């Protein structure tokens, strides 16, 4: 799957890394998404991630509630209640960060209550000296280890250290679908991923700049 991605700052549009500012359509942005046959979405609120007191959660709740794909959404996602929040506001995936990484009992705990299909965890992927998959601020396959007696299905990997690393860890691990965030500047990018057995890919930045469409990214990866 192609999955098309906004970061949102209050209520604009922005790449980051603060980079540039497109505006305050989050919303008409999305559907056109939509229209051209997006199955998934991806909102990270780094508003709420700076804050999460100052979490959006009506911004959010409009944001999901005009489309009728499925969304997930990131940023700041650090307790219990910030999950049932972004749940309540009709978010299909609630996307968490370090903490699945810093607290693996309470997480175990999320898990347990709200099940795996409605948890992703983002994990920023280093490949060392030596050629060990870590995963920043442990190794994967711990991390992997930690939450497969809960049901983990769901990861986002952005690597931060391309197509190689996807195939051996895709291969390793076939009980979880992977999703590849960053590393996307042009269609090509989406072809090179295509085999490697990754199973969603969060497009942001090429989407804004214009490389290429939705329809395009989806004719190109859906070969
Ligand atoms: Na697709």
């Amino acid at each position: 799957m192609i999955i098309p991605a906004l970061d949102l700052i209050g209520d604009t549009v922005v790449r980051v890394v603060r980079q540039r500012d497109y505006g305050n359509d989050p919303l008409p942005r999305l559907q056109d998404y939509a229209a051209q046959g997006a199955e998934v979405l991806h909102l990270v609120d780094l508003t709420g991630a700076k804050d999460p007191a100052k979490r959006q959660i009506p911004l959010i709740k409009t944001l999901v509630a005009g489309v009728n794909v499925p969304v997930q959404v990131g940023g700041g996602v650090r307790t219990e209640e910030d999950v049932a929040a972004l749940l309540k506001a009709g978010v299909a995936r609630v996307v968490i960060a370090s903490t699945a990484v810093k607290s693996p009992d309470v997480v175990k705990g999320w898990f347990e209550r709200f099940g795996a299909q409605a948890l992703v965890l983002a994990l920023d992927v280093r490949i060392d000296e030596h050629g060990t998959k870590q995963v920043a601020v442990v190794s994967l396959e711990q991390l992997v280890e930690t939450y497969l007696p809960v049901g983990l299905k769901h990861v986002l990997c952005t690597d931060i250290s391309n197509v190689s690393l996807y195939e051996e860890v895709c291969a390793r691990y076939p009980q979880i679908a992977f999703q590849s965030s960053g590393g996307i500047g042009d269609i090509d990018d989406i072809a090179a991923l295509r085999g490697t057995g990754v199973r969603g890919v969060i497009v942001g930045r090429a989407l804004l700049e214009g490389k290429f469409t939705v329809k395009e990214a989806i004719q190109c990866w859906q070969n």
